[PDB]
């Protein structure tokens, strides 16, 4: 797998996350694009040791920082676990975080097989 080929794969995986809509038609990715401000939400950074967001993941795809699909999955897992730590089970953020993971792993299995 060439770097250029891998990049296309990772772009597809990210694309599936950011175009995914809920049953209501809303785009679940939007809240996860950019980390919450440190001024307004210090508690987030009190709790989350490794903040990450989809814009950072997107930069890393664009910079070639991921050397495999698994590398990108690690950051997807980190992002969802961070969300599921700061927010309660069943809260919309918690549920959307799982949905993003779901979308990623489904599309990863679609590509890998
Ligand atoms: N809750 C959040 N949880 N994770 C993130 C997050 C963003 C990017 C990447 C990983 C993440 O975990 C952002 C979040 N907020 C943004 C919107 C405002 C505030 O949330 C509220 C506030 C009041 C009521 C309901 C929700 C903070």
């Amino acid at each position: 797998m060439s770097p250029a080929y891998l990049k296309e794969i990772l772009e597809q995986l990210l694309e599936a996350i950011v175009v995914a809509t809920n049953p209501s038609g809303r785009l679940i990715s939007e809240l996860f694009q950019k980390l919450p401000s440190k001024v307004q939400y210090p508690d987030y950074y009190a709790i989350i040791k490794e903040p990450i967001d989809l814009k950072t993941i997107a930069q890393r795809i664009q910079n070639g920082s991921y050397k495999s699909i698994h590398a990108m999955a690690k950051d997807i897992d980190l992002l969802a676990k961070n969300a599921k730590t700061y927010n309660e089970p069943g809260s919309q953020v918690f549920k959307d975080a799982n949905s993003i993971k779901k979308i990623f792993y489904m599309k990863k299995a679609e590509i890998e097989h």
